[PDB]
């Protein structure tokens, strides 16, 4: 295509710059002004990255040569940047506080915005408030959200980091997996008297959403025996006006899901229902606001103090010039622990495309495997390959300043191991170094030559830091909304369509065919099958 | 070294063989049974992989040529294999069924392990009974076991994948982050009367579950107010038997960590009791068992029919050859949650090293990331990538031919879909097919030539699939034991220390440095900062 090529020649000879973080940080007395920045109360440290003013200022001006400051207008404005789809992305609009005039395809998206927001707030304070009465009378106690993928990791995430803040008397449960143990281990807990449910599913055709939502009905009219029960017991998120009046639900309480909104983004929209019914409204507001904040530093700055132009940077670069295929993320904060899973689905299910806008197959790797862990935990799991493998792997801390609690000492530990591990990092440790500590330990010198190389840590190995002041529910709206940007910034640069995911269809297809051959060996789908298809089919049957 | 190099010259030509899957299995009717193994009720089903009968025998003749064969003897016959720490690694002796001579350092291992045994037997019978009370005289109710890392994955990992054998009437709760958002957890549910904590510590120096133990105990004597009560509510599995008897434990219920059982490899003894307390000692005996079997197999099968290392061959084949850098495996089950999460641990500590066993910095790649997510959740998070990214990545899938329920339409769909995945990873879509089945959508020649090329799904992608007959104590110790062992064979490859962790000790040191400069701001160590870690600790500070 006619777009600029971001994994070009140049981006080798930066990399033969050599940078040494710690002869960086010895000369260099601005290094951490230089290679910082702040938005409101998070701070974002990328001085311990393997860049120079040289190195940066390259990457800065591929970003500026890019189609990057159009495509974030055109992505802001509604235009259909989703280009195989032929739709607008338009997950921003769902955080919206500007009020600017935002007109799309017809609708007139501010209004289109509000008004639904406005009826989920009146369905969640119907129901927190008791007005909302089960089919025999009773109070609503728990919540169960029916969904997958797009319809669940966001809205599970969210409640968990938000746990400080549940407020409402719900208890919120989350049915995904068509694995029943999922369904069963909600339906163990609930009683259907005093159980609402939430169907989240598109075109009411995801197959693990149909099957669990066709089971969790079954539970509620074995116990009714009345199918006017459902009514009062199930709610969903749909287009689908047609299946979803059809299952027994008022259209009342059918909610909006905009072609605009891919799934993957989606726990802004009413698919962040749950999310409200655990830590109310209000708190979901500010889960937004959160997100309208970085928008809004997203949009309006230069490039060089842009947060999320930085992270995308940084990947692209390190993923191009060092041949790296995963990036580690480990966020020291129990809350957080559903965080890596969340942005699993955001970052590779976005980014993992082989063909760019054109449909031509690229010569350039795109997105890398997204993986880590929380810590402390991770330290004592994997940090031994971080620190000794022969990987290069970027790395980026989330730390969270104060939690929500006054063990102290606990929290100052917590935030002494994450600044302790980036230090080690970029530090580690020589053969010198190591043998002279032998020595003093009390091993002589042939026992001391012996272990020290196994102790060498080679060191000059780069991460992020990323500092919040605490985990509130703006401050994470504002962390999900800088990983949201920083995938779009690397999609433009690479000159995919983020927005797309036809990977996923194939293996739907697959899986009707492979259910009709289970069910029937004479049948034409059985006959074409591969034979480790058949073969372990048959061993499942011979069980 | 003088060790044969597995990552050779010839490994490459291997790979030009260029191994199409669709046309091996079109062309080879014994492709399954050429490319499959069975251990007892397990399936190992290897036959998607790019390999071929000249590419296995290649590898299989590097596994004959290697050390392999006296290492395996080394390993169960107790010889110092842990070379840097001159150490047995004896994890297999836990779980010993055949009864032979094993003296290793003096001690009878025999007699060891099954004494040892019978202690933890009598103190989950006693406490589960009743006979054991707390300090006001009450039954305990409830477990907190706090570790980390080697001390907590395991057995959490256990516990949640046999849910359904739980039958203590015990709640058992894990504590391990030194963030107290891990402690505060188990503690909003318990009450200090009726629980009872396992510190599970070997030298009672583990920063974090020394601030635990302490803040645990805090929390009980808050209540009581009396210093002999942490008698009754409180165990340790710890060698440091000076430090246990000072907390207030009595030795009688200080419990023995032997030296040659490693952490990432320690579930099978003592500090698996949290196990037994969930799930009851018979089924930890069978969950002993079924690795045993797995033991068995490993140690007394030829090369070519042994199934962990074929794993272990295929593994390290990719990551040499096709440069691979990680490796995926789905659990189709959602039991196996923190499947994924426990083998990030005992796979990336053990073979995360950069130095062969002489202390020479080898120039191949060792271990790889290990990552993934339960399926079918994963086909909405990540498996775009899987299918149409960039990046080579080998996938095991695991699948559980019947499950704890009679929900059968939910069991066959997760089949289906498990299958369907490695069908779509084998087969893919090619250009001709898609443009073909848009016009039959619909679509004119001129929008489906614009999208044919957005949908084409390269396939000819490797996977194995582990299929179980159930997922019961023995199997999942069967499929925990092949791991294991395959991770052992790549070290073996590798001419690395499996055994050790030296990367983590940097870290450490850094933390304690780090929490001083926290204190005082005049001290030695916060002048000797590099000033990304000062800038840090002040933006905490100044919150
Ligand atoms: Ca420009
Ligand atoms: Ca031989």
């Amino acid at each position: 295509s006619n777009a600029m090529l971001f994994c070009d020649d140049s981006k080798k000879y930066l990399k033969e710059q050599n940078i040494n973080l710690k002869n960086e940080f010895d000369k260099d007395d601005k290094r951490v002004e230089k290679f910082s920045l702040k938005h409101q109360n998070i701070y974002f440290d990328y001085s311990k990255n393997l860049i120079n003013d040289y190195i940066l200022k390259s990457l800065l001006e591929s970003a500026e040569k890019s189609s990057l400051k159009d495509k974030i207008k055109q992505m802001f404005n509604g235009a259909k940047i989703n280009s195989t789809e032929h739709r607008a992305v338009l997950h921003t609009a769902l955080r919206d506080l500007s009020s600017t005039p935002l007109i799309v395809d017809g609708q007139d998206i501010r209004q289109e915005v509000t008004k639904e927001k406005q009826r989920v707030k009146e369905l969640v304070e119907k129901v927190v408030s008791g007005r909302w009465r089960g089919f025999s009378g009773k109070k609503i106690t728990d919540i169960v959200n029916i969904g997958i993928g797009g319809s669940d990791l966001g809205p599970k995430m969210v409640v968990r980091a938000l746990q400080p803040y549940h407020c409402t008397d719900l208890k919120v449960h989350f049915v995904s997996n068509v694995d029943a143990d999922s369904l069963l281990q909600a339906l163990h807990v609930v009683d259907p008297e005093t159980t609402l449910l939430i169907i989240a599913s598109k075109s009411f055709s995801t197959e693990e959403t149909l099957l669990n939502s066709i089971s969790a009905r079954e539970w509620l009219l074995d116990h009714y025996e009345d199918e006017k029960a459902v009514a009062n017991h199930f709610v969903a998120i749909s287009s689908k006006l047609d299946k979803v009046k059809e299952f027994g639900i008022d259209l009342e309480h059918c909610y909006k899901m905009w072609d605009w909104v891919g799934g993957r983004y989606s726990l802004w929209s009413s698919i962040g229902m749950s999310i409200a019914f655990a830590i109310g409204y209000d708190n979901f507001e500010k889960l937004l606001a959160g997100a309208y904040s970085v928008d809004k530093h997203f949009k309006e700055t230069e490039f060089s103090k842009n947060i999320p132009v930085i992270m995308a940077l940084l990947a692209s670069y390190y993923s191009c010039t060092y041949n790296s295929q995963s990036q580690a993320l480990l966020p020291y904060d129990e809350r957080l622990c559903y965080f890596v899973d969340y942005l699993q689905q955001a970052d590779m299910e976005s980014n993992g495309k082989s063909v760019n806008i054109a449909g031509e197959t690229v010569n350039y790797q795109t997105g890398v495997v997204l993986w880590g862990g929380v810590g402390t935990n991770g330290q004592h799991a994997f940090h031994q390959l971080l620190h000794q493998g022969n990987i290069f792997i970027p790395v980026d801390f989330i730390a969270i300043a104060t939690s929500h609690h006054n063990y102290d000492n606990h929290q100052q530990a917590l935030l002494a191991n994450c600044f302790a591990q980036s230090q080690a990092l970029m530090f580690g440790q020589s053969y010198d170094m190591v043998y002279n500590e032998l020595l003093k330990s009390g091993l002589n010198e042939t026992q001391a030559k012996e272990l020290a190389a196994h102790k060498v840590i080679p060191g000059n190995r780069p991460s992020t830091t990323i500092l919040l002041d605490e985990l509130s529910p703006y401050s994470l709206g504002a962390l999900i909304a800088l990983y949201e940007h920083k995938i779009f910034v690397q999609g433009v640069l690479w000159d995919i369509n983020s927005y797309d995911q036809w990977g996923v269809e194939l293996g739907k297809k697959l899986g009707k065919n492979i259910l009709k051959a289970m069910n029937d060996d004479s049948s034409d789908e059985y006959q074409n099958l591969d034979d480790s298809t058949r073969q372990l089919i048959a061993k499942v049957k011979n069980k």
